[PDB]
């Protein structure tokens, strides 16, 4: 079976998401990413945009300090605990930004980021996609939704988005046509993307994922070409 967790499909998924987050297919270059993009989530960092506002950057740092005691970020745990649930930089700032840059040089921090990615975002996407009888492209649709909207049963989280899809169209696991199901899933997601100004550009769906679907590239196979934000990417 061709799934998004095969080595090449996973590598493709990482480049897709890095194009959407960082306008680069060079996903391995993004572990050191750190920016407050003025969305109200505070610091956004690393491969998949962990945030200081939403809990996951804190969870990542705590896991990193478990596996690598005394790393440069560990001293910023109390400040990450204090700012969680807000976009405050209080207690972080230049020393924290330099500590992120230092940690991103280490295989240990990259491994922590990979682990958090896989536990919270990638493995749930793939497992749920397979349960729904989706192809690699469908699993990808799930993974990008979890990256942007996060896990959860709320209407604006992955679980709610998937629920809304299922209300509109049967998944392939129940005999539904995959194209119709993914159209309904993209259209459920579109609604949610548009409710937030930082998310209102939907090009990561419209000029990339919908294009793969139109092309019938269900295995998300290379060569692949797409656009996001008006810029073209390709993978071979
Ligand atoms: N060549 C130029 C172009 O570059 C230029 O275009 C710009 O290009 C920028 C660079 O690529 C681009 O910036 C990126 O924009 C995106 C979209 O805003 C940013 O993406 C962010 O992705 C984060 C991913 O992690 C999101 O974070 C997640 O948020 C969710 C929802 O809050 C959370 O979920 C909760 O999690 C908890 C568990 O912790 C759970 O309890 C809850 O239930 C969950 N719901 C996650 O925790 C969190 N990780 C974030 O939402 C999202 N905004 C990215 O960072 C930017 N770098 C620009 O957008 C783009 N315009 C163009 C412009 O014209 O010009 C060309 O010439």
């Amino acid at each position: 079976t061709v799934d998004l967790d095969a080595p090449v499909q996973k590598d493709t998924a990482m480049s897709l998401v890095s194009s959407f987050e960082n306008s680069s297919t060079d996903w391995q270059a993004q572990y050191g990413y750190l920016e407050d993009i003025a969305d109200g989530r505070g610091y956004t960092g690393g491969l998949i945009g962990f945030t200081s506002g939403t809990g996951d950057m804190l969870e990542l740092v705590r896991a990193y300090s478990a596996s690598s005691p005394g790393n440069p970020l560990e001293q910023y745990i109390p400040a990450l605990e204090a700012v969680n649930g807000t976009d405050s930089h209080a207690g972080l700032g230049q020393g924290f930004e330099q500590a992120w840059a230092d940690a991103a040089e280490t295989s240990e921090f990259r491994a922590a980021q990979d682990a958090e990615r896989d536990r919270v975002y990638f493995d749930p996407a793939v497992a749920q996609g397979k349960a729904d009888g989706l192809s690699a492209l469908g699993q990808f649709a799930y993974y990008d939704t979890l990256v942007v909207h996060g896990p959860g049963s709320q209407r604006d989280a992955f679980g709610g988005i998937r629920a809304e899809a299922l209300s509109a169209a049967l998944p392939p696991s129940q005999g539904g046509d995959e194209t119709e199901y993914l159209e309904a899933f993209f259209d459920a997601r579109n609604v949610i993307m548009r409710e937030e100004p930082a998310h209102a550009d939907t090009s990561r769906i419209d000029t990339a994922q919908r294009v793969f679907l139109q092309n019938g590239n269900f295995d998300l196979e290379r060569p692949l070409t797409w656009s996001v934000y008006g810029d073209q990417y390709s993978l071979n």
